[PDB]
């Protein structure tokens, strides 16, 4: 069977919080006033929500209300328990009420509005500068919450609303967040294709926080790169090969026999044999001004196959990466 793995950082959070804390599907949910809201305008459209511009009519301020679609009532607790847990913390989305949709017959949750620009727009105006300056305010977030106990599970350019004009970002969409607990096995259908970990891939159940630090590396080679998503799969299969035609394949064995995994039968046909390529050659004249040494050394830490060797979000934050950035 599978060798075990524990989180190499905030380990034991949750073991001693208050039961009240972790146990979402105990969570009672204190109800504010739909009336209270006025839609304007559908936002988008997701799997399991719809998401609206509204306006708080007891302040007249902008608000964003998410009216989830029909979910099994313990996802719905969880995602509320998380946001209420988190609240406060930087960069994190604020959740700002809680309230029961008389259309849809679920919970509409009210948050705080950002007024963002989408990130395909977005990511061809920003400098090399921005790039650190969002990354460190991305990894605030993440160590939050993962200091906290809980992994987002989510993270994409997606989820990252930014206020350019402002510089504000916050970090939404924790309807795939969970409270790590050691050794627990956890769903591998969570992330979205691009931005999944080797260990999703690969089926190996018993991640943890290090799973964001992945997904933030994709993003990071994304953004420095100009290529955008940069592991490009078309399924789950051909996105572990596109990971492992970069990272190459002797590291990849390396990382399923440390774990005594065993990879799908269906690679044997297509994975083929890789060397690990140097960071270098992704590097050319339309994207140098956004790459430095630091950003690739920093890059190279956070995508490796073994999870307990990523970066952990404390780590990150001391890279020489953000040397330049300003720190208030
Ligand atoms: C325009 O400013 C905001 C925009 C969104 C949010 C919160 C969302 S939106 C979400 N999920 C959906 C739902 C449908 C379509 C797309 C997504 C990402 N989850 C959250 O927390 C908060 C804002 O201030």
């Amino acid at each position: 069977g599978p060798v075990p793995s524990r989180a190499r950082v905030y380990t034991d959070v949750n073991t001693h919080r208050p039961r009240e804390y972790w146990d979402y599907e105990s969570h009672v949910v204190e109800w504010g006033n739909q009336d209270d809201y006025q839609l304007v305008r559908k936002l988008g459209r997701g799997k399991y929500s719809e998401v609206f511009e509204a306006i708080n009519i007891t302040n007249n301020e902008k608000v964003v209300v998410k009216i989830l679609k029909p979910v099994k009532k313990k996802k719905i607790k969880r995602e509320i328990k998380i946001l209420e847990n988190l609240r406060g913390g930087p960069n994190i989305i604020t959740l700002a009420d809680i309230v029961k949709d008389p259309v849809s017959r679920t919970p509409a949750l009210v948050f705080e509005h950002v007024n963002n620009t989408d990130f395909k727009q977005l990511y061809q105006t920003l400098t090399d500068y921005d790039i650190r300056f969002y990354m460190y305010e991305i990894l605030k977030a993440l160590d939050y919450c993962h200091s906290m106990g809980i992994m987002h599970r989510d993270v994409k350019p997606h989820n990252v609303m930014i206020d350019h004009e402002h510089r504000k970002l916050r970090l939404i969409d924790w309807g795939l967040a969970e409270f790590y607990h050691p050794g627990q096995e956890y769903n591998v259908r969570v992330a979205s294709r691009y931005f999944k970990g080797p260990e999703l891939l690969v089926d190996y159940q018993m991640y943890d926080y290090s799973l964001d630090m992945w997904s933030l590396g994709c993003m990071l080679a994304s953004m420095i790169f100009r290529k955008e998503p940069f592991f490009h799969g078309h399924d789950n299969y051909d996105q572990l090969v596109r990971i492992a035609k970069v990272l190459g394949t002797e590291d990849l064995y390396d990382y399923i026999d440390k774990y005594n995994i065993e990879l799908d039968p269906r690679f044997n046909d297509i994975l083929g044999r890789h060397s690990r390529k140097r960071w270098e050659r992704f590097v050319h004249s339309e994207n140098q001004h956004l790459v430095s040494p630091e950003a690739l050394d920093f890059l190279d830490k956070l995508l490796r196959y073994d999870h307990q060797s990523r970066l952990t979000a404390r780590e990150a934050m001391e890279h020489p990466y953000f040397y330049t950035v300003v720190k208030d």
